[PDB]
């Protein structure tokens, strides 16, 4: 009861997973780096009795297409808008991590109608210099590397450092061969590898690349102004965000509950899928019913 | 991280569970019988980010007092009224189970500004006759044994039946002997049984006690006009309440959510705590969000 799906969208394909009745509202789960939809299966099941969720595959990732694009941040913006367009999708829930929270903010910041609430965690923000990369030396020495010309390609493009190296050192548990199967399937030739170096090369750090440093600056302060209920999920150590910088973030904001899950690094749904679920299920019957009194 | 703390309350005192920061809303953690406040010490952590959590133990349980009164459900209503009183709670939500939830239900209908969401599990409510208590024939057996004059007094004052029996074979996986000795800690002596016995000598079940039945009967129904947002919960069979009736109840009330948990009895917060703490929090937080 989870099935995929496919519609044509702009020049190629996209897939979604969808779980839920339909007369519910839009719950929208985007994943990052250099995953798929996949990595929500534990977690729709627990949001479906709440919600209509759909878990699409970023344009180059999962079950969607490989068109013949840049892959930067913006031609990852345009697709998902235009699949949320194809489905029909005007008001919605968003729940995401790694660049699906670049997307959300992103996409926020430019449909402020459309947003009913926001769960994210691990998130990305404009980053001054290095040190506000990461959490330890090693993972900002590999980011680096990525980010250089020639090294990049050969890590990723030519051995797949993302997915075989990056994803399951950032998780605490040991995926199953078939779970890393399942990660690894959509990367099987060098050229499907290409989304999972663009990313990390639009990274905004430093202030380069100058227009998605420019357009996560923007995003950042329209979440910052935003008055829709949100929910930051943190783990300890996390990698893009601390615990400390959890709280400090999280009162730059309105309406932002911050959630502990405990020892985590980047890709925390692997680790703990029962919390988040319950946690995000929970805030959407809350949300959902505090509006239905206000509104009578 | 959860901190114990005492008050004086009617001449006695009473304590109580205590995490969360002060600048969030209340959260009112209610116990039932033959519980306390330490039921909820998994689940207080997991609803302290957004929310200022407070578990009283009812007089006559946990560690408050044990005075001299009869423990009906009047008495342990009027001192839990006293002890949110003294601790200057105006507006909270509720998270309740078993006769936590008999109290939840009633002090709304006593105080209806004060509640800002109640969650809820294993209520009680007017059950006409004993087929609408529980599940199995040898569970009415056993409450209509309590119920019954003499019987009750030994099973309960002499081999405290409801803590040794009753609690442990109502969830699933086997206590700790740590988490054992916590519930049987504030019933060693005969005396201090009496409580758990006059809860089921309470219970409204075909209109008997009529206090009782007359004061459950007016909640449920202030219950049914409220507004607020309610969150149920429902284990798999569940033992007061099945997913079956869970799914009409729920329907008779505005703006109730229900969270099925799977394998459970009647005390879910040993078999569920992640899964419930974990809701009640979000719930909380989009409450809180969506209010404002
Ligand atoms: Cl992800
Ligand atoms: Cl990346
Ligand atoms: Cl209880
Ligand atoms: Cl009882």
């Amino acid at each position: 009861d989870i099935s995929l799906h496919h519609r044509a969208v702009l020049g190629s394909t996209m897939a979604y997973r969808e779980t839920g009745r339909s007369d519910a509202p839009h719950v929208l789960f985007l994943h990052g780096n250099p995953t798929s939809s996949y990595i929500w299966r534990n977690i729709m099941p627990l949001v479906a009795p709440v919600g209509h969720c759909i878990a699409p595959d970023l344009i180059g990732y999962g079950q969607s297409g490989k068109p013949d694009i840049s892959y930067r941040f913006f031609d990852q913006a345009d697709y998902l808008d235009a699949l949320i367009d194809e489905l029909g999708i005007a008001s919605a829930y968003l729940v995401a991590q790694d660049w699906g929270t670049a997307l959300a903010f992103h996409l926020a910041a430019r449909r402020p109608q459309l947003v009913r609430g926001l769960a994210f965690m691990e998130f990305i923000r404009p980053m001054r210099d290095w040190s506000d990369f990461h959490q330890h030396d090693a993972a900002r020495e590999t980011f680096r590397k990525f980010r250089t010309p020639g090294v990049g390609e050969a890590m990723i493009l030519d051995n797949n450092a993302f997915v075989e190296r990056v994803l399951p050192g950032s998780i605490l548990r040991t995926l199953s061969e078939e779970e890393m199967a399942a990660y690894r399937a959509p990367f099987a030739t060098r050229e499907s590898r290409m989304p999972t170096l663009m990313l990390p090369r639009e990274l905004p750090i430093a202030g380069e690349p100058a227009d998605v440093t420019q357009a996560l600056t923007a995003a950042h302060a329209a979440l910052a102004a935003s008055t829709y209920p949100k929910l930051l999920f943190v783990g300890s150590p996390g990698a893009l965000v601390s615990p400390a910088f959890a709280a400090e973030f999280a009162k730059t904001l309105k309406h932002c509950a911050v959630i502990q899950l405990g020892a985590g690094g980047h890709y925390l749904q692997e680790d703990h899928p029962e919390a988040i679920g319950r946690s995000v299920a929970g805030w959407i019957a809350g949300i959902e019913a505090a509006s239905a009194q206000r509104h009578a």
